[PDB]
């Protein structure tokens, strides 16, 4: 006997998970099976995304030395049936203000930052990059969130600064580093490069720093095979490609550029697209995903 999803206050959405409370003192971070490409959430859902990430956020945690918000154990009786293996009890924390990124190579708004600027989040860099370039040492580049359906505003040291106080602030650059440095090294061990992450910081009631987000999902980071990387152009994305070839291929029969809502993804897509999350799983975890608990 689990509680049910209703017996808990929902307080936030975001486009692929939810937030409930549980108690004073607790949440419930659910991971839902929607996927996003192109900045849409797409009408159709991966089987199995939501526990395949929660099991990727649990495995990280488990690797990193740093305190986390896990609250209880991955089928904690608090956690209802319909969403067991997909949803974690967390501790209520006071958040930060920041969306803290690390990148470990040079894409996206990060690398479009310094072709207009030749800097990132106040990070001003060597000449002679471009896409995928490896960036060493990692760069913390912060950003805030914005408008809904608006991209998060990078911003510098200075601006986090502004936010969370001085000291806090060089802690959030230093934690975000560190953890990105730890997990990405691993991954490629394994096969896999995480070229960058976001995450979100909470304070606890003793003023602690707690990492209190999802944690190297291949939806908070950039999953790249790391067989084919090569700088100088754009990488696969590991998980995604499938989905973004078919969506933009001669057969979805929509247009990317007329930002009008991208139709439903073939069912062969969809198992394709969970194999993937499974793949990258497996070899980054050493685990089996056929042992993650679920309904
Ligand atoms: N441990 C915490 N304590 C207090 N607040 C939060 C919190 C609030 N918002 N968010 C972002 C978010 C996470 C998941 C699903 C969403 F819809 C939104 C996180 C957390 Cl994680």
């Amino acid at each position: 006997m689990r509680p049910s999803l209703s017996d808990y206050q929902h307080v936030a959405s975001g486009k692929v998970r939810e937030l409930y409370r549980v108690d004073d003192e607790h949440l419930l971070f659910v991971a839902t099976d929607r996927i996003s490409a192109f900045d849409f959430v797409l009408d159709t859902p991966i089987p199995d995304k939501g526990r395949i990430l929660t099991a990727m956020s649990v495995f990280f945690f488990g690797l990193l030395t740093v305190p986390n918000h896990l609250a209880g154990p991955p089928d904690d009786p608090r956690i209802p049936e319909e969403v067991l293996g997909r949803a974690l009890l967390v501790r209520r924390l006071d958040m930060l203000p920041v969306e803290c990124v690390a990148r470990g190579y040079l894409t996206g708004s990060g690398l479009l930052d310094y072709q207009r600027t030749g800097a990132v989040c106040g990070h001003v860099l060597p000449q002679g990059l471009g896409e995928a370039s490896r960036l060493d040492p990692p760069l913390f580049t912060p950003a805030t969130k914005a408008d809904i359906g608006e991209h998060d505003m990078n911003v510098d040291f200075a601006a986090v600064v502004g936010l969370v106080g001085a000291v806090r602030a060089n802690q959030l650059r230093d934690e975000t580093i560190k953890i990105y440095t730890r997990a990405a090294a691993h991954a490629l061990h394994k096969g896999i490069i995480l070229a960058d992450t976001k995450f979100e910081f909470g304070v606890d009631i003793e003023g602690n720093l707690v990492l209190a987000d999802e944690v190297f999902t291949p939806d908070s980071s950039r999953y790249w095979d790391a067989a084919h990387y090569q700088p100088g152009v754009v990488q696969d994305s590991f998980d995604k490609q499938f989905v973004r070839n078919w969506l933009t291929g001669p057969e979805s029969g929509w247009d990317r550029a007329s930002d009008t809502p991208p139709p439903p993804l073939p069912d062969e897509v969809a198992v394709a697209t969970r194999e993937r999350y499974i793949e990258a799983y497996e070899r980054i975890s050493g685990l089996s995903f056929s042992d993650w608990i679920g309904p």
